[PDB]
RNA sequence: CUAAGAAAUUCACGGCGGGCUUGAUGUCCGCGUCUACCUGAUUCACUGCCGUAUAGGCAG
């Protein structure tokens, strides 16, 4: 956790950086699924909260063995033309800590209507009256649009950075690099 | 401080009966429309699960 690897987005004359970010995030998700482990933290060094911008720089946080296992994986092939890869340097000691969390939303009422059909055996009009169409959740959070190998539907994954703390305790990490209770340093 | 200031047009009404517009007609010769383009920007806010929950989380 003491080390970090920094990825900068090369500007692209054919693609805006958002879909490049989505592609690389899917590649690192596949790399972490293949590699395993629960000590991989993500960071957005230039996250703009004014317009919910993802940013043009990426920071991944891991240990030395985890970082060399990640860079040894051949997922990096086919993406070197658009990114920078620095060195697994030690993170600065006086750094505030913040958490990253995947915030999902119930933006589609018909999914929950189908769910309550499978839970309470209600009819179509019962679910229509019980759940209006205005219950959609709109999030002013940065997001990435990806499709999964298990389910081919394209899903949107919101990423939100927590408040700055002064210390961090041990926690877990998901397959996306998002923390289920962990923290990443800010610098 | 205005060619300032003021004001009831209104009651009633049968327009109609009749009619052959028809004869004839050459539109027409000629014609280089070209050249050059990322539709796509996160544009699939989607599928399922824990929960009575629309309250609120979780899975790829």
């Amino acid at each position: 956790m003491d080390h970090y690897l920094d990825i900068r987005l090369r500007p692209d004359p054919e693609f805006p950086p958002a879909q490049l970010m989505s592609v690389l995030f899917g590649k690192l998700h596949q790399a972490l699924v293949a590699q395993g482990g629960d000590r991989i933290g993500v960071s957005f060094p230039d996250l703009d909260e004014s317009r919910s911008r993802l940013g043009e720089r990426l920071r991944i946080h891991a240990s030395a063995d985890d970082l060399r296992a990640l860079l040894a994986r051949p997922w990096l092939e086919g993406l070197r033309d658009h990114l920078q890869f620095g060195e697994p340097a030690v993170v600065p000691h006086p750094t505030p800590y913040r958490q990253v969390s995947r915030v999902q939303a119930k933006s589609n009422p018909e999914r929950l209507r189908r769910r309550l059909m499978r839970r309470h055996d209600l009819s179509e009009e019962e679910a229509r009256k019980r759940i209006p169409d205005t219950v959609a959740r709109a999030l002013d959070l940065p997001f990435v649009t990806l499709r999964s190998q298990s389910t081919g539907q394209h899903f949107r994954l919101f990423i939100r950075h927590g408040p700055l703390q002064v210390t961090a305790e041990e926690g877990g990490f998901t397959c996306y690099g998002l923390s289920k209770g962990g923290f990443v340093p800010w610098f």
